[PDB]
């Protein structure tokens, strides 16, 4: 009975409804677990009160979409790929879980006598962006008297090579700039607990991944989170984040694709990162995890019953291409020992209730966002699949879409084939990217 828009209602009154709105009002789509709600605005937020008297004096009146969604994360400490475009306000996003860490170190532990090196370092692939997020950094560095310095081309030796001597807490830098710095021993990383690569698939595309490997190899290994479940258990980072000097590093990747490079180089940096995507509301497959496995149809029954077994977040949802098929294939379900919906109202209150765990369906109302979506029967074009991927949700999180392709849907590879490499929240199929028939439109 209570109808309010989330944006009517205190903090405290929000709903996961209000949050699903919320996410769908600013486009973000998210993978990972147990991800905190986003900030709604600065005064909303958990900020400290210094922090946001310089956002407030830097003038940025809202968060945009990725600062909403990434800064909760950052201040748990846990690792991000962020997925947007510069003029996002990605530099922010990063910046001001790392200005909080700082500032709020004791005294005693922000104390060092010898130059140790950045708290920080920000990579980028051009001497251009890194300028950029050069002037950000200063501009919210200095009110709080931290020190930014930029080692990048374009710039003379003898003045950068000079800055290097006075110490500071954050570098900004290209990736050969600074794997010579390195080399040198003109800078260390000894108490960096920060890592940012910035559009690192632009990097990828500079032939920057070996640089970017070496770099990552001066950097203690020790500080490293486990590479467990933990790392993205909100209590434990959240203790982590607070222990000060001592927490883990984290890293944060924004990119604006993920090609298999940039995969790599995410497999490496980071720790059970979340992923942040913000955009193509109205573009599902930019935005939904696509899955496929090529076979012959007599194949499909017993690679659905493996899925399942696998187990599942109900409801999801399985489409076929005839209604026979609906019947049927529901009907060996309920036969395994599950809970099966054919397709009206009916149907929904109780997978929306709990009692049905799986909605089976052909391309023929209003339904909630699903986990996820299995096409048992291909699409027979590309619209038909993009619509039916699109009930994991409007935004909130990504879901899956698993698709079983055979021979004969070979008229649909090519568009089933683009739709996916324009994923970046899905990993490139070379069993679908390479196989003959997805090579050239089809007719
Ligand atoms: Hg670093």
């Amino acid at each position: 009975w209570d109808d309010r828009h989330w944006s009517q209602k205190k903090l405290d009154e929000m709903t996961d409804r209000d949050w699903r709105i919320f996410r769908e009002d600013y486009s973000i789509t998210t993978k990972g677990g147990k991800i905190p709600n986003p900030i709604r605005s600065w005064k909303d937020s958990s900020l400290p009160p210094h922090i946001l008297e310089v956002i407030d004096k830097c003038g940025y009146k809202e968060p945009t979409p990725i600062q909403r969604q990434a800064i909760p994360i950052g201040l748990q400490n846990r690792d991000i790929i962020g997925v947007a475009e510069t003029g996002s306000g990605k530099t922010a996003a990063f910046l001001i879980p790392l200005l909080v860490w700082i500032t709020t170190l004791p005294k005693i532990d922000r104390i060092e006598e010898s130059d140790q090196g950045p708290y920080a370092i920000i990579l980028a692939p051009t001497r251009e962006l890194a300028q950029q997020i050069e002037e950000e950094t200063i501009k919210f560095g200095k009110p709080l008297g931290i020190r930014t310095v930029a080692v990048i081309g374009g710039i003379s030796r003898e003045d950068q090579g000079f800055r290097l001597r006075m110490g500071c807490e954050i570098v900004i830098a290209t990736p050969g700039r600074l794997i010579d710095v390195l080399e040198n021993r003109y800078l260390v990383l000894s108490r960096c607990t920060y890592v940012v690569l910035d559009e690192a698939d632009r990097m990828i595309d500079m032939g920057f991944e070996p640089d970017v490997q070496k770099i990552l190899e001066h950097m203690p290994v020790s500080n490293q989170k486990p590479d467990t479940d933990e790392a993205e258990d909100p209590e434990k980072m959240l203790a982590n984040f607070e222990s000060g000097k001592h927490k883990y590093r984290q890293t944060v990747m924004f990119t604006a694709t993920m090609p298999p490079a940039v995969e790599r180089l995410a497999r490496s940096y980071l720790r059970r990162p979340a992923v942040v995507y913000i955009g193509s509301a109205g573009k599902p497959h930019e935005r939904v995890e696509q899955k496929v496995f090529l076979m012959s149809e007599s194949e499909k029954r017993k690679k659905l019953l493996a899925i399942l077994e696998q187990g599942f977040d109900p409801p999801i949802i399985i489409f076929v291409n005839q209604k026979k098929g609906c019947d049927v294939l529901a009907k060996s379900l309920e036969k395994m020992g599950y809970n099966a919906c054919t397709l009206r109202e009916f149907a929904l209150s109780n997978l929306k209730a709990g009692a049905k765990d799986i909605l089976v369906a052909t391309d023929v109302i209003d339904i909630q966002d699903v986990s996820m979506v299995v096409n048992y029967d291909m699409a027979k074009n590309i619209e038909d699949y993009i619509h039916r991927i699109g009930r994991t949700g409007r935004a909130g999180k990504s879901g899956v879409a698993i698709t079983f392709l055979t021979k004969e849907d070979s008229a649909v590879f090519y568009e089933l084939k683009q739709a996916i490499l324009e994923s970046p929240v899905s990993s490139c199929p070379p069993e679908l990217a390479n196989h003959p028939d997805a090579q050239h439109k089809p007719g």
